[PDB]
């Protein structure tokens, strides 16, 4: 695939469809479960590794479908949401650099949740840090990330796993 | 609260509006993002620390709207929402407890997926062991949690922690 440092909306909608890294390569989930608007930023070294970077970030607006269900009279961001966003970028950061496959998220060390995105909020970002890929036979990358929202660190979390399968029959 | 072994589809439903803790308990989030279908079972005694237990499950059918998007071509439940039934379970035993305020999900220690969920599975069962439960005046409970697709455990969860909130206004 041909690597740039960012991607536009447009981008991530054609990812969902398989059109942006071809068939072999991993696919974005596709709205509602998109969690993000644009990569702003991707880069093989960088981070607080020097392993790889990867910076996104999401547009908030009172009517996203999330902020009516949960909960009503009480909206908030789903953290589990913030969550998958960190996991999409992780399997997305491994196609980029090439890897073909299926995305299966493999699990996460801890998860801190110290603040929320309200409907009052504008921006959610997510940082990934990269602390080690196997890009081989098999295909799985570990992270750590962050999400701030307007500036403001809100949720950590550590050993983000994530690996691109063709056979995923095992599941 | 008049504490009931279990509760049906509608009870979750009524527990989103606010009617079944009553105005001051906390609410389960409302469709989409509800991740249960019934409670089966809960104890405050039992579980695999004696200190509670609960246990619930979530029908699955190819139409369920995650499957659409996750992904296009390659259905599989989204591990986050599976992850965000537990942290709604354990914080709808709080209010099951008695306990007062709005409910939001803390963190969790280590999360592991090592199955899928396809939209050929017919059922999900949760099962929740509290640790310890501190319901003073600061409402938080700490479990482990557990994910089965027809029986078959696929994810494991490690502290899995919710805090019920008289005011939010502090996150
Ligand atoms: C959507 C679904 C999952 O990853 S379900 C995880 C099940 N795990 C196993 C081992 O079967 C989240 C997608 C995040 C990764 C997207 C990569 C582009
Ligand atoms: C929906 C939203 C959140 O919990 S967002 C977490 C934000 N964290 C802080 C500290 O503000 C999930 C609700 C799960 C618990 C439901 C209990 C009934």
């Amino acid at each position: 695939v041909d690597k740039r440092e960012s991607y536009t909306k447009e981008d991530l909608l054609a990812s969902g469809r398989g059109e942006l890294f071809g068939a072999k390569g991993p696919q974005l989930p596709a709205p509602n479960m998109l969690m993000m608007d644009r990569v702003v930023k991707m880069t093989e070294t960088g981070g607080n590794f020097d392993k790889g970077y990867v910076e996104a970030e999401l547009d908030i607006n009172p009517d996203l479908w999330f902020f009516g269900c949960h909960f009503i009279g009480d909206p908030v961001m789903p953290g589990c949401l913030g969550l998958d966003a960190m996991w999409q970028l992780v399997g997305f950061y491994l196609g980029w650099l090439g890897g073909e496959g299926k995305g299966r998220a493999l699990g996460v060390g801890e998860v801190k949740f110290t603040g929320q995105v309200l409907p009052t909020a504008k921006k959610v970002t997510y940082r990934i840090h990269f602390k080690r890929i196997v890009n081989r036979r098999l295909i799985m990358g570990l992270a750590d990330g962050e999400v701030l929202v307007d500036g403001r660190l809100i949720y950590t979390a550590s050993d983000l796993k994530v690996g691109l399968f063709q056979d995923t029959s095992a599941f």
